[PDB]
């Protein structure tokens, strides 16, 4: 996974 899928970048 990527690294700011936690909410930073919530749409990608």
């Amino acid at each position: 996974y990527v690294l700011w899928k936690r909410k930073r970048m919530i749409f990608i």
